[PDB]
């Protein structure tokens, strides 16, 4: 409870943009959404993303099932409308009375980005930013976003799977698994902009990872000489202390195939991880677990972590640095 | 548990009369009800309606899987038999051995009236009546008692959204609402003998509520000088911190035309406000809950049930004057 | 709550030999079991069923959802092997590398007897056995170990059920009570070697003869004489959390021409009269407000000699041991 | 279907009139039944209720997926308007052009009596009568109408479980038989007025059957110098070839008691019948069916079916004295 | 009945090419279809999409559980690899040996068009073609297919509902019915190349212009005047069965900055509220007896159509060529 | 229809023992079962298995519904007793009147063996027997009767998937297949006494068929030099003509291991074979079926089904040729 609030300071997604549009006929929203147990709505206000407590301030109904008009927010019991700042400006009942100044819900961070809404729950510390998607933008790829997948796991539990390769001989034998390249080097690894940087040589290929913390892993892998860039990007809502809504976007240079052969693919290496993930109990990993030489990543991401733990504790400028200060140990120019 | 000792006080409805000859072929009961967290036990013995606790004092077992035979209530385990008092007249195994005196369970009123009934858990204090219901012993009018419904909502809340009328352009557009009396005003309201008193006028009819502290509501709808008469009689069993069980009795003078033409349409009114009471939280109203001019009623009842629940805390004789003492608003005279 | 912790100290069933080999296609498991609210996992590792912790060492998987390989359990996540005593031989992604000193898991006594799987999962007062089945190794006897069956009881409320027949008129008129012999009278109970003993005899030439190991097992003999019709009943309770029992029954008989079915179908329709009563008694753990009659002289008996135990466990071992042990008789019997 | 063309001529009923107020939320229906497999909508048209074919005159949709207004039943699709005569008096689209001739649905009999709703098809015959109810208009008889019970058997079938008593000992060993009269004597059979009579007597009380063919039975219990009066009345309706919707009435003088206690104790025995019944096959009684002395009820009522069969196909006056002439074997002067 | 035989000569869509690539994880197919009754399989083999008979030659199992390899559709069970023509081209069991002549399966005609898979059954006649879409190759309008829906009920009564407005007042109150307009008169229907062709006007300045590919497929253009916000549906209905239909709804516009799902979500309300009673309809097929009004032409001019291509395919592959495609004036306008 | 009827002539299993010990409390049965299309009931009536049509011959409610008493099975509705001949010897409402010629039942041969209750419906031609089970009464195997497993698959293409070995690579390139063995050589096949009978060689191993016509396999497969024999026995049931009711039993020498490590085993080739046999349409092969030469077991065997067939029409003496006549082809001599 106490040791999950720093996260509280990061951008996290919360819906698909779909997701947004389907949750009421307006395509306007409201959506309810929970994000590190708190309840929210979401809506389209104008041209706004808005995220607000989903709770009205006169009589605690829901907002997420009211309605949008215009630039308001409708509560469904007595009708009050938010503003985008989440202020009553409307009491039906009253309509010429004064406002009570207690009449305002909480209202957060909340912006649209690569077909997702992140909302930042804390923005106190002024130092972080919605993860990093490298293929946004190029014009080479075809970008394709999944439907979000739940997991019964934590974020961070998701996080090391995705990152770990000790793993592919006993759970992905058939499909990740390279039998003549069955143990993967320790290779250095970079924090930069918030960001952990490394990446792995056949060289005839490359796998290259952009993960910006805590909870996003940006990963290309090209062929040497060849135009076969893949991207792809995974994210994990905390959604609760034992649950993770999950996002995978991929983009690809070669689109002239079927979206579905990819998705097809994807999909069964993520039933594949499930159940093991899954099993995993406690939900957080305990100060007992027994790390091996191959856990580099691992490690180093638990390290980093409980650094940006111990720093939100020490205010403002301590977590800025330990979030950004660069940390190089490869051969690379940044 | 601490903030509602006070509610055991008043007279609460369980069941209907239907509900329980249904339970068992018997139509004597037993049937197993919960009133204030409390598993209770209810059945007919002999002429008279019993309630107990739900809780053999033998080995625990639940008497509400026992059988009703005659004037005893007989344990599904080892068949020790209570009477209507509550206490074991027979222990099958021992028969010619004496009854431990702590063979016996608690027993507390019960009492059936208009077709339902009515448990009092603490009679201590001998000043709480069953809620009136002005239509009973009316020859004039035709009564009938509709099937219970379950909200999750508490029974405060319940009572709120029964006597507030500022939600029925945003709940009730099509069913209540009056666009040639679209925002009632603020009415006078009147203390008497447990009751508050308040009447709703045209701007040619009248809405006049009786309403029997704390849970029930007795609602006459006239139309001037028409022989009119409809009477809604609401009621919620408060039956543990999240759920009511409502009952719903009504009463017509004109009664040519259908029953379930106005059961129809109350269910269609009933369904309109169920998931936007059931999505307030938390259950019950917190302190930060922002009301304005238009909640006179509700502003009323909170402070009411907070002035029992001081005097209940001082004892009988303050919980007596706080219940029963007149406090008149209007012209009338009681 | 804490008030569970002596019956760590006991031989308890987990499941039967059947479950263990149906659970994985290997038939050497594993398996997952859950006993006093510990979460487990059972394997047969070479010649020796095993009972570990069912969490890896590494990153906390279930050893449940792995597999057998050779005599070791092999984690299904990145492959560790785990041996008999829990400790872990092969890192498959570091082979050359040395194997972390806490690269081990807790192991637990582990024992097949009559078809099922016993675990205790405190053995440092090893002053404890596995429950006595009477029948086990008598060639005169067909031997049916039933179907576990889960109740929504605990394991003492199930146990004062088994050896109670004040219920008989009522849960079983059409089954097991006697209009002819409605009221057994009380009779003469003995501890001896950490088992109760009591016999009832039938003035109708029979007898009931109960050796119940304590705390959860009990033994049933019946004779009807004066024929070759002697029927055993084997019934002890898992207790798998505060709230729930994985219960086994097995039976064995003399006469063992007629089918297996007829026994089976009477005794599950026996189980099912009883189970909504004894789900329905609350709370779960019998609290002191019961109000007990000279008839339930057995649960008054076992409830002090539980009582006895719990208090002994919290002075050490020579304490639990003599509460155990120590011999108490009332009847007229030579041992 | 060939073969149960002369069951037309006859009353059935289709549903209470509970059934058809709860259809809608108007109150009026439209409720759509199945009779002798012809798909008919049962409505209340001003203070008539009516049957008409459920199909609509202009593109065969269903008029029981539509709505009451007042004294038309609306078609949903294209909105045309029948009255209680089944002739469409208002086509929207077209509302100046005259009404086709063919824009008419065939309309049925249809009438209350008892709580039920009751349908002729054919009324050419001009000799049908709906079933004798003998505690109807009996002022010291309370009357309660249970739900109706749906059967996998036919209303033949039915009609001779009810009447029988040679199973009492194995389908209903202990809550209709009697030890003390295990075997009814067979009894004297009249012919009246269309109905079957017999009477059993105690070896103080007696069974008096009056049954009005094909499917209706009433059946008076008496105990001898007690005011205890039961009556029961049961008639099938026959929906198609394997399915009755059956109907079960039942009335007593002493009153004092639940009729809950009534209704479960019926319930039970017919739910000792329902496998047994429904298990018969064919669903039609083939010739090879082989009776006994005892089987004198069941056999005579046989015999009546195929005479009124084979009167019906020699035309009307055939078929009134096939129903209506009297034959007496009983010492009894009507 | 043998009375839905002609309808075998027209192309008819079986599924979306969407629902063709995640039928398999290859994304190659095969998926079954039923089209008419008949039990297909289609596959994408090479470059080109193909239609067989769902069963295979050998042992009748059928190939939509099987697998693409290569240009081949290979049967699960023994492994017969099926060509594009149908033709089997390896007998693994017997790789040596001739293959029977009679190793093949019935093919049909098969091409994708706007994103859908269609088939025509029997090609004989020579003369129809896939229907017209008019919004394909415009690149002002946002093209979005929508997923197919089933419903209980015929073909024609789907088109007969899509294409009259006399229900709005009633099924769609309060999504299409206009208050102001609530009687669209009868209108002018011109045949032309087997296409029905009439055009609503508004008299609040705008038309709807259908373009309606006989037998089951509607083009509807919605003109908004004036401005330039055209809106254009597209729906065909395949024939499943004597019961059935699978519906496919596409729709474009040329103002496409507002959000799919508003579209989706209207449309799907329209389609929910249509759907009960059009299959609460009966007979499934109108009979003779239906009673029609003057607003009815659009329906009886169909009606009237269909009896003629029916009659005509009973004559032959001339006169149905002459009934489908000989065109039909009654507008003023230039065609 | 026309096309089944020889195959009533043969003995088919019906049920397990314990099936038909557990179906009812006494262990005695009734139990219903389906056979070519036949409802059966069976039952233990002292020490004899016997089977009769599930219809009783008074009101024709279902037998299977009633109870066995000693020597007798009662019909539930009004308690005829039949013996096991079919021939009812009791009437309880007319206990000492004649009974009925007609009061009888059809009764079918029913026989226990194996541990299968088997059933012929027809011995008119008095030549054909339980099939064979190779591992009977040898007392070196342990034997274990699996469950009855239902396909939506005749028992014709059940048999010809049973013996075929072309679809390893397909169906079960994991369990069954051999990838240096691919091409299994055509072998002699003999009919013998009613029997199919062939053997595949690897010589380290071999496959020994004897297949008692038409749908019973006994497959023993032994390890030449070593003590390996394993015994499947596999039987279909025709329970209609889309569906059969599949028996296995399996016998082994070395009974050391687990019994569920074959079952599991054998439980994945069926799951893998089970999809592609229910695909088979229509359900029986048609004329224009293509054979290659690897079909050599499927040929022969619907060569030999269809001379049953043809001979079946010609009588008694021409089957009986037909069946038992030998026809060898290979070296062996019986
Ligand atoms: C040939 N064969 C087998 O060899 C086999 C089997 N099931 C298990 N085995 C071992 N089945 C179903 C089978 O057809
Ligand atoms: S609760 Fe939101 S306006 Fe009243
Ligand atoms: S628990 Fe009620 S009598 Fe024993
Ligand atoms: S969690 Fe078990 S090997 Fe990693
Ligand atoms: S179908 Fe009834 S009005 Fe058109
Ligand atoms: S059935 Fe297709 S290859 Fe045999
Ligand atoms: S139907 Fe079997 S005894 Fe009457
Ligand atoms: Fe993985
Ligand atoms: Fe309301
Ligand atoms: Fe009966
Ligand atoms: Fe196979």
């Amino acid at each position: 409870n106490d040791e999950r609030e720093y996260l509280r300071h990061f951008w996290h997604p919360v819906c698909t943009v779909t997701e947004l549009e389907k949750a009421h006929p307006s395509s306007l929203g409201p959506l309810a959404v929970k994000l590190l147990n708190e309840q929210l709505v979401v809506a389209k206000l104008g041209d706004e993303y808005v995220a607000m407590r989903d709770r009205c301030a006169h009589r605690s109904a829901k907002l997420s099932l009211g309605t949008v008009s215009g630039n308001r927010l409708q509560c469904p019991y007595h009708g009050w409308q938010y503003d985008t700042h989440g202020a009553c400006q409307l009491v039906p009942a009253c309509p010429n009375s004064p406002i009570p100044n207690k009449a305002k819900v909480d209202r957060f961070d909340c912006e649209e980005r690569y077909g997702l809404i992140w909302i930042r729950l804390d923005s106190s510390f002024d130092c972080t930013e919605i993860p990093y998607f490298s293929a946004a933008n190029d014009p080479r790829l075809r970008i394709v976003i999944q439907e979000p997948y739940w997991w019964d796991a934590t974020a961070e539990r998701r996080w090391e799977n995705f990152t770990d390769f000790s793993h592919f001989a006993f759970i992905h034998p058939g499909t990740l698994f390279d039998p003549n390249n069955a143990e993967p080097p320790i290779v250095p690894m970079d924090r930069f902009n918030g960001q952990f940087r490394f990446v792995y040589d056949t060289p005839i290929g490359s796998f290259s990872y952009t993960c910006s913390m805590p909870f996003a892993i940006n990963l290309e892998v090209s062929k040497y000489s060849s135009s076969s860039l893949h991207v792809l990007f995974n994210v994990s809502c905390p959604v609760d202390s034992h649950t993770t809504k999950n996002f995978l976007i991929f983009a690809r240079e070669q689109s002239d195939d079927s979206d579905y052969l990819h998705i097809a693919f994807q999909d069964l290496v993520l039933a594949e991880d499930k159940p093991v993930i899954e099993s995993q109990w406690p939900k957080d990993a305990p100060a007992d677990e027994v790390s091996v030489v191959a856990d580099k990543v691992s490690i180093q991401y638990r390290k980093w972590l409980r650094e940006l733990k111990e720093a939100h504790k020490e205010g403002s400028q301590a977590f800025r640095s330990a979030l950004l200060d660069p940390v190089i140990e490869s051969d690379r120019s940044y």
